[PDB]
């Protein structure tokens, strides 16, 4: 069924995770035809500035994520940054996420595939849609069986990303496709010390994604984005999540009749 | 508001071709009463890549052919102009005067179109940013235009390729009605060397995206037999497929409409 | 010999043209191994804003340009915007310039070629280097014998241009190549009502052009760019023209040994 | 200041290959005394497009091979790291630790390199704007790096293509020494499908542009027989052509140097 990956960008505290997890659990009960996966990074290993928030470490993160899965019975997903992290993360993560900048790092992909867990690779901003075929092949070689590719924008001049929706049907040829609705509108290094983005385009573009056809969507959501320690300009207010989900489900219901085969 | 569907053969290959397509558009106009159809065809392809490619049979012949379509089917008409002097004779038949993408910044062409009193539709240049169109609309208003459209037809993305940045739709809506060009947006500029190429398999998915995001109309080139077209043979939609596409976009528009943001 | 096309962007007044023409005449006498061509537009037909400076009309412009050619004996070049302008402009213009946005307008190219004059086409920001082969063919079909292609940057994301220097050797296969040193650093619509640009990159990039190899350079020059009615952010101060010319001639002298054949 | 020339075979195909190339680099180092040569070769291509492409013979073998080059020829050494743990063993032989382009934002990798006390050269990501490198240098300085280089190797321009924006050289010079990668800048990412392509005919002209604009050094992959290389077979410079290229860039650098702007 349709996948909805959502949660706060970074694990600012297990408290934050629980509050968001409580809402995702509620929507999970309201939208039975949707498979929700809770997401949150234990480390922002690629911040632009050395002085920006990274996190509380892998152990605290994996612990907080365990709390969410045990308390709400929600599937989990988080990203890894170096090969050694795959094993400990797989203890809780149902889906191991591979960062966009690291989508070509062979050992990271193999490490993730070896855990036996599902793997979701963020398509690098430097990659062409057809270049992802090789990515999937590495994962299959590594033993991965459940593989996802996430569209999160492509480099378009400086400090800007564009979403080429032709990528959805192209990547669908070799993997399930997820559309990252929040990172696709961010402006890389847009604010000098941090990245920017236009929240006003999150909804319009997610509607486009389901109209074109995808297997799921990815959304960063925070109770108060303004106070977020990461992606404060792009995380979706928690309260607006329900409305957006219902909206894309309705559009998908009507549009699905026209999704092209393979 | 009434959704606009601008459709027709890319170029006026013959008056016979126009009537053939016009007959089908008229039929669909009777079925899709909630749609405002505008028949489109260029009397001249003034910017072909090669000197050896088809251009047309001249303005006189073209306007005459377009007038036959309006007279026989009662359909609104739109065609593009390339130089200022063409605005006047074209306004005689064209309900909407179209400004080519490469010429979207040519002040005199825009002014010539605006003073005719007809509606003006400007194809957004492949070199233009969405917010850059505000000044285009300003020039038109200055010139007397009261009904203005801006058409999204892709942006230069590396060589011989265009990308559609859908953020352009809500941005341009701030100052004009917005049209999505479903066929030119998938063309590969100069892709075939002496001519441009294209990927027809992406026409439908991208048009679904356009209506889900929200626009005021769509623009589609359509030909009975695309493979035999004298221009854009790789991107024109087979006429037989037009009905189905229109029905689909009306359905997606309806379900997504309650979510369209207010500008 | 090496071509240097220079002059004020727009014909703000025949007075401005004479002052600039006087300096270009002086450099012409100092650099005998260089063929100088005086340039200035009688009309800026593609300004972003309807309220920006366009010019004083074709007649006044052609007249002022005649004054420059007669008073200083300098070759002339100006751009045309519609087919009817080719004939009257050819009365004075040694080289007819075709605007970047209009490089694909067949009738404009043919009109220019019919005059018997040399034709310099600005490569559209939307054109690939190899797409210019067709441009030259149209001109040859139209009777043109002296044909130039000018590199002036390519669309790179929004409101920015990048100079792909690979274009120089590619275009050289079918025409003489000119590098536009001033427009290549302009930021299209950068200031909302007008375009922007970084003057600091004019010199570095022109050095690159001659190191790679070209048949000439194009430079907008004004006594006081700050007061210019067009491209105030990119026109080169008249006083700096001599130094730049000597510099590129020196670099060309050494680098020419390595220019690849054809 | 002494111009830097970083050169060597893309990958450590064998210790024999390294000595062969090292011998030539040593010879040129004796002729071009005004140049500081640094021998380069990767012990691992950790980011090949295909799982079936050559990667290397491991870190242990590679460091040993590089040490043989330094020992036998007295040349400085540089190689790239892919994960934090590799910094320490690599620092034992590498005078300059290289950070791959895709990993230019990985904080721990940069920190691991900085604390070794060795010089660090970061390949500018194809996704990074020139001014975005200021923060890269800041992280390195924070981590203890005292000798920092930023390498221009092209920027994503549409699909499977890179463009070199030479404005990056003077911009990056504001906070670090700048190196121009003459061979990777002409490669076509994923161009050959299972591997990347490239246009060797543009290597020389673009390197001439780099020195005319002004940089602190150049980076060139060089192999005795490029067509037989196990990586970048389409872009590595034939070893026989290295001498001529170096002489040419030194000549162009000399004549253009009086015009280099002050940062
Ligand atoms: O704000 P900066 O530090 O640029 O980081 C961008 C974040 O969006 C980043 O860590 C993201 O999740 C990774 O690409
Ligand atoms: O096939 P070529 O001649 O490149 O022309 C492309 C057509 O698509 C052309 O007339 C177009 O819509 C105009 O820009
Ligand atoms: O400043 P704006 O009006 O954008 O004009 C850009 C000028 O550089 C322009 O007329 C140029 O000479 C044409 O492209
Ligand atoms: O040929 P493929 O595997 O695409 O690899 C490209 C090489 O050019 C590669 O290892 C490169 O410099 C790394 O990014």
């Amino acid at each position: 069924k349709f996948l909805v990956i959502a949660g706060p960008c970074a694990i600012e505290s297990e408290e934050l995770l629980l509050k968001v997890g409580e809402e995702i659990k509620r929507l999970s009960e309201k939208f039975k035809e949707v498979e929700f996966v809770f997401k949150s990074s234990f480390d922002k290993a690629n911040r632009s500035s050395i002085h920006s928030f990274r996190g509380h470490g892998l152990e605290y993160g994996v612990k907080a994520l365990r709390k969410v899965k045990e308390e709400f019975g929600l599937k989990i997903t988080t990203d890894i940054h170096e090969s050694w992290q795959a094993e400990p993360v797989a203890e809780v993560a149902d889906i191991i996420q591979i960062p966009a900048f690291l989508c070509r790092q062979t050992d990271l992909l193999l490490a993730a595939a070896k855990t036996g867990r599902a793997v979701n690779v963020k398509k690098g901003q430097f990659l062409a849609p057809w270049d992802t075929k090789n990515v999937v092949e590495k994962l299959k070689f590594g033993g991965a069986k459940e593989i996802y590719l996430t569209e999160r924008g492509t480099t378009f001049g400086y400090n800007n990303l564009v979403v080429d929706f032709r990528s959805l049907p192209i990547m669908k040829q070799w993997a399930k496709v997820i559309y990252d609705a929040t990172h696709s509108v961010q402006l890389p290094g847009g604010l000098g010390d941090k990245s920017g983005g236009m929240r006003e385009f999150i909804f319009p573009l997610i509607r486009a994604a389901v109209a074109v056809g995808c297997d799921g969507v990815f959304m960063e959501t925070h109770p108060e984005p303004e106070k977020a320690l990461s992606d404060a300009s792009t995380q979706l207010p928690l309260s607006q999540l329900e409305g957006i989900i219902e909206a894309i489900l309705e559009i998908r219901e009507v549009a699905s009749k026209y999704y092209e085969t393979i």
